[PDB]
């Protein structure tokens, strides 16, 4: 009866300069208020994506969101050796605001 | 304007019983939108806390948060070794939101 956030994959490994996809489906629609985060081993969760798909003001164009309604897609088009993280959608739809599980990335 | 959270401590050592105090401070009055969040390692950020001071459900009663404006505080008053966690404030008063750094918990 709070927003489910339901994130795939849970983890992955993927080489520099792949391409990652990540999915977010929602319990119950929630227009396009969706949020990404960036979550760097020891540090906060980091802003990229809001709206589900407008890019924060100096966020790279390798980073991007898809979608609306219950189904949502992130994307790294190539994969930096910085882009190492955990990455999470998360629904501000309604209070309280849901995280996916988390997707981490690791680089081979 | 974006708003900029500093969170402190980064990580303190407490034992079991003791009052662990957190604080938040906005850079810009943000009324009461501040939301405190429990990160147990490998987990999403969990809500505890949300519109400064109102608990979620089934967050426990030695958890409170205070403050107004800009100065917020996150209390526990006496640690249980089941609060082994990240703590983050977060505003969510204006897009984007941001993210306090984290008070990680170790327990002595």
């Amino acid at each position: 009866t709070d927003i489910q956030m339901t994130q795939s994959p849970s983890s992955l490994s993927a080489s520099v300069g792949d391409r990652v996809t990540i999915t977010c489906q929602a319990s119950q629609d929630i227009n396009n208020y969706l949020i990404w985060y960036q979550q760097k081993p020891g540090q906060a969760p980091k802003l990229l994506i809001y709206d589900a798909s407008t890019l924060e003001t100096g966020v790279p164009s390798r980073f991007s969101g898809s979608g609306s309604g219950t189904e949502f897609t992130f994307t790294i088009s190539s994969l930096q050796p910085e882009d190492l993280a955990t990455y999470y959608c998360q629904q501000y739809d309604n209070l309280p605001y849901t995280f996916g599980q988390g997707t981490k990335l690791e680089i081979k």
